[PDB]
This record gives C-alpha cells, sequence and structure tokens, in this order.
C-alpha cells in the first residue's frame, strides 16, 4: 500500500526543515510518496519547495480570494483559509491521485527518525479495527519530564484527536468532506457529532514537533506549551513488534484493568513523592474543578474539547510524575464525556 505524506505549505521558507527530515528518514520514494501542498502563493516558499525537484510533488491550491467570513470572526480570516486549503489539499489525495490513505504533516513539524517505520507498522491497525479513525504522532501531554524515556516503543489509545502529524483513511474522507466545517477544523473533528467515540493511537514519545512559532495565531500556546514537546529520537522497529493490544477487546480490557487495578493516592502524596515504593498510581477525579486542579497539581494540560481531556481515553490522563507513572482517571463508573465541561 502507498501511502502518501501530504505536507500543507504557505508562506513560511521554513518548510525546509520539514522537508529535509522527512527526505532523510523516507525508506521508500515508492512507498511514501512526498506531496508539498502550498496555499498562499508565496514566491520565496514555493522557490524552496521547487528546488527539490522530483523529490517532492508540489501543488498549489487555486483559489486565493479572501473568505467572507461570518459576523464573529472577523480576527480569524487565517483560520478559514487553514480550513479551505485542507479541504482542497485532502481532495487531490483522495480523488486526483486516489491514494487509499495519507500522513498530513504540517510545513512547522521536524519529524522523529522512526516517523515513517510508525506509520508503516500502524496503518493495518488502522484498516482492521473500525473504532480508530486515525493514527498520530503527536503526545498532547509529551514533555520531557512526563514521558518514560526508557519506553519509546509504548503506544496508547486516545479519545482526544491530536493531529499535528496524522494518519487518515480514504474512507474517512468520504465521510468527512460533505461537512466540512468553515474554520477550526481540528475542534470540529474533537466534536462528538465527527468522533462518534472513536480514538486515535498515539505513542508515549512524539514523533513529530512544531518548530512554528510564528504562523496564524498569537505565539501563545507555542510558547507555553508547544516548544516542550520532546521528539523521539531512539530509533524503534515498530513493523517487527506486536502491536495486538491496541486492538479495542485487548486495550479496553486489560489496559482498564490496569489502570483501575494500580493503587490510588491523594494528589498531594503524588506532588511531594511520598510512598516512592508504588512505581504507578492512580489519582482519582470526581468533576470538571477537581480534574483541572488536579491536572495542573500535576503539570498536565487542564484544558477540554468537547470534555475530552488531553490525551484522554475513557477520561484517563496516563503520564509521568517525577519518575512514577500515573493515571489520573475518573471513577470506574464513567459511562460518556460530558460536553458542558470547558
Ligand atoms: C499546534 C496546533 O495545534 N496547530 C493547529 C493546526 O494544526 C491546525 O491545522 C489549525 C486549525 O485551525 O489550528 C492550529 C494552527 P497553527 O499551528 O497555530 O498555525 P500555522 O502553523 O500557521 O497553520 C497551520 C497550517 O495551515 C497552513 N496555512 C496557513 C495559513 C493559510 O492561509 N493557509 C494554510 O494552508 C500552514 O501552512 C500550516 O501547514
Ligand atoms: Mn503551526
Amino acid at each position: 500500500a502507498v501511502i502518501p505524506i501530504l505536507v500543507i505549505a504557505c508562506d513560511r521558507s521554513t518548510v525546509r526543515r520539514c522537508l529535509d527530515k522527512l527526505l532523510h528518514y523516507r525508506p521508500s520514494a515508492e512507498l511514501f510518496p512526498i506531496i508539498v501542498s502550498q496555499d498562499c502563493g508565496h514566491e520565496e516558499t514555493a522557490q524552496v519547495i521547487a528546488s527539490y525537484g522530483s523529490a517532492v510533488t508540489h501543488i498549489r491550491q487555486p483559489d486565493l480570494s479572501n473568505i467572507a467570513v461570518q459576523p464573529d470572526h472577523r480576527k480569524f480570516q487565517g483560520y478559514y483559509k487553514i480550513a479551505r486549503h485542507y479541504r482542497w489539499a485532502l481532495g487531490q489525495i483522495f480523488h486526483n491521485f486516489n491514494y487509499p490513505a495519507a500522513v498530513v504533516v504540517e510545513d512547522d513539524l521536524e519529524v522523529a527518525p522512526d516517523f515513517f517505520e510508525y506509520f508503516q507498522a500502524t496503518y493495518p491497525l488502522l484498516k482492521a479495527d473500525p473504532s480508530l479513525w486515525c493514527v498520530s504522532a503527536w503526545n498532547d501531554n509529551g514533555k520531557e519530564q512526563m514521558v518514560d524515556s526508557s519506553k519509546p516503543e509504548l503506544l496508547y489509545r486516545t479519545d482526544f484527536f491530536p493531529g499535528l502529524g496524522w494518519l487518515l483513511l480514504a474512507e474517512l474522507w468520504a465521510e468527512l468532506e460533505p461537512k466540512w466545517p468553515k474554520a477550526f477544523w481540528d475542534d470540529w473533528m474533537r466534536r462528538p457529532e465527527q468522533r462518534k467515540g472513536r480514538a486515535c493511537v498515539r505513542p508515549e514519545i512524539s514523533r513529530t514537533m512544531t518548530f512554528g512559532r510564528k504562523g496564524v495565531s498569537h505565539g501563545q500556546f507555542f510558547d507555553q506549551h508547544l516548544k516542550f514537546i520532546k521528539l523521539n529520537q531512539q530509533f524503534v522497529p515498530f513493523t517487527q513488534l506486536d502491536l495486538s493490544y491496541l486492538q479495542q477487546e485487548a486495550y479496553d480490557r486489560d489496559f482498564l484493568a490496569r489502570v483501575y487495578g494500580a493503587p490510588q493516592l491523594q494528589v498531594e502524596k503524588v506532588r511531594t513523592n511520598d510512598r516512592k515504593e508504588l512505581g504507578e498510581v492512580r489519582v482519582q477525579y470526581t468533576g470538571r474543578d477537581s480534574f483541572k486542579a488536579f491536572a495542573k497539581a500535576l503539570g498536565v494540560m487542564d484544558d477540554l474539547k468537547s470534555g475530552v481531556p488531553r490525551a484522554g481515553y475513557r477520561g484517563i490522563v496516563t503520564f509521568l510524575f517525577r519518575g512514577r507513572r500515573v493515571h489520573l482517571a475518573p471513577p470506574q463508573t464513567w459511562d460518556g464525556y460530558d460536553p458542558s465541561w470547558t
């Protein structure tokens, strides 16, 4: 199966950093053709992409007109342009080139040495399990002190769509295109009407890292969070590993049994590093306020999209804190997300 890498670009010449790493690590030009879709028309960026010659296929979004935004969105024209470009580019991949799947990579992402190996290994899982709707290279809680460097091979399921280096099947584009939004496509994906209870595979250590401090947005989120996401540098031969543990049946039984079988500790004890003999614990939250309070106390992301926490799975956020494995989890009676948890 051929899995193209669709690179989304606009007006940053640093797309060079992105393409250099993709081309350096690519194991096969035939199995992983690179298609660079460029919006905007920025001449210098176009010349940079063109300089790679036949190593990539350069396509150009055709409609460079301004978009009529709704009354609440005067400040957000750029987000409307991002959504328009995604719809056109994905249409080229799935309707024109007619590929079976694709890995979407924004121009300000640097990939890890095992980026291709990771997607090659997980594609069959995505094809076989309809409860999965994507595979992502991104760990939303992937800061250095929050991940286990001794387990670069460990993967998880997450209900929180991460994007930022992600694989989708042509089958999913068939479902999304007819209702593609005018703006904020990532948060639109995160809504239950789109997600329909499906999960993505995500890693313990991220296979992408963004360097786009300057972009469409204000550098706030980048400066406070994104810049700290660690890029994996230890090559893991995922295609040689047994990933059967990620199938829904196995995961929902074993991973959940692991989380709820682990000893419970009060957040304060985890914070101060008490009871260190307990290498894996559960910190229970019971409502929106306690979730946010406990997430912040332990240094993890505390925002929610449609009621789902960053990297959460059945409400559980899993990470490392001062060397200890911690599962910030709801009571075992959990039965669905509440979008009102904002
Ligand atoms: C870290 C993070 O979560 N970033 C997400 C991004 O993944 C997502 O797609 C976007 C959806 O609203 O929200 C932010 C944007 P954010 O990450 O803040 O901003 P940017 O990198 O500038 O833009 C995202 C992508 O859109 C492209 N672009 C930009 C301007 C334009 O007119 N046309 C165009 O196609 C860029 O080349 C880039 O590939
Ligand atoms: Mn960006």
